[PDB]
């Protein structure tokens, strides 16, 4: 029985102009009882109407999250939100908080490529990208065929890793088709993070 | 009060031929009493001696890891070992245990490369490696001047993501000296890996 905040992602906050949190909680043996979740704002101000979202997989977990939806100015202001999980079973009942993260900001820097495809084959093209440099570690990446946007559950990025006093980086996979692999230089690799100004978005076409 | 218990990595199974297999314990919040590690075979066999190592973070970390030499033969045809964490307050022993993947095997594909340094500068010149379609998920990863290796705390390696179908990916990234960087033609990224025959071993030096 574990419990997950996340702050909102940078697309919903700058481009979309939509920002929401999500309260995820884990069950991985589940007891019949009812799991809440209550919001509320450290101001003590009204918090909006969340959506819970109920999913069993037999495997092990009965995943429930609730998602709120955030004031775009309050979040970048800084206000800070609490979510309170309460489950059947346990003695004290869950907490976790998000707000901004403080403390300096810098850009993204955006490296897109292909992958040597020798042939003789037994295949899968990859297109993929490097993002770096960038503080906090908030970050939205999404790859475009030109100026429309692929559907995300298309590539791979890993989570935003610590280096050496820089910041953060980021690496995104995307496997393409021989066909799509053709027009490879029309494939782009783009970034929102609120360092970059202006818009807080930053691209690159796939180098070739 | 969490435990992870890790197979042993490719580099020592394969090229150093000493594998060894680690059980970790983090205690968030510690009370004092002493946190026991006992290993055992599921076959009943002997097991070697452990190596124990504590370590404190007034953060909220009492790091505890026990580590066990493994036989070469044994562990490639599949003995099954077990970690059991006996911690003064909880009821039930944690137990963990760890054998070789099975399954169908892949080799990597070994890709490295430089990051474009534009002059103007605030910088960091960095190079980085991208390592796919390998299966199981265990790999080494290392990074090379020519012929001999760089300390591990050079680098920053993601974790194992699965993809569609092929298998796994990983993705290297090494940040450089303006004087390495003129010679980065040197550098030479090597991953170790089972199902890479002959030696379990691919490697590529950066492409430019």
């Amino acid at each position: 029985v574990s419990a997950y905040l996340s702050r909102p992602s940078p697309f919903d906050l700058f481009i979309r102009k939509s920002p929401t949190i999500t309260c995820l909680v884990v069950d991985l043996a589940p007891s019949k009882g009812t799991v809440n979740l209550t919001w509320s704002r450290a101001s003590g101000k009204p918090v909006n109407h969340s959506t819970r979202k109920e999913e069993k997989q037999r495997n092990g977990t009965l995943t429930v999250t609730s998602t709120l939806p955030v004031g775009t100015r309050d979040w970048i202001e800084g206000e800070t939100y609490q979510c309170r999980v309460t489950h059947p079973h346990l003695p004290r009942a869950l907490m976790r908080s998000t707000t901004k993260t403080s403390g300096p900001r810098a850009a993204p820097e955006v490296y897109a490529f292909a992958t040597p495809e020798w042939p003789g084959s037994r295949d899968k093209r990859t297109l993929a990208c490097l993002i770096q440099n960038f503080m906090p570690e908030d970050i939205s990446v999404q790859w475009l065929h030109n100026e429309v946007q692929l559907p995300d559950a298309r590539h791979s990025t890993t989570q935003p890793r610590k280096t050496k006093g820089s910041g953060f980086f980021v690496f995104s996979r995307l496997e393409v088709t021989r066909a799509e692999w053709e027009q490879k230089d029309e494939f782009i690799c783009r970034a929102v993070h609120e360092a970059a100004s202006p818009s807080q978005t930053v691209q690159r076409a796939v180098s070739v």
